[PDB]
């Protein structure tokens, strides 16, 4: 299934989506991409929109 995560920190800014299985691997996917841009923040997950949110 496609996931979305939003950006929603300090300088990134913007929205990425994966092709996962699940929610977790979804999550591990955006972690990765995350880190490649050295965004470190708080994570929520909302299953209704299989949407991941990171704030810095
Ligand atoms: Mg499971």
């Amino acid at each position: 299934m496609t996931y979305k995560l939003i950006l929603n920190g300090k300088t990134h800014k913007g929205e990425l989506t994966t092709e996962a299985v699940d929610a977790a691997t979804a999550e591990k996917h955006f972690k990765q991409h995350a880190n490649d841009l050295g965004v470190d923040g708080e994570w929520t997950y909302d299953d209704a929109t299989k949407t991941f949110t990171v704030t810095e």
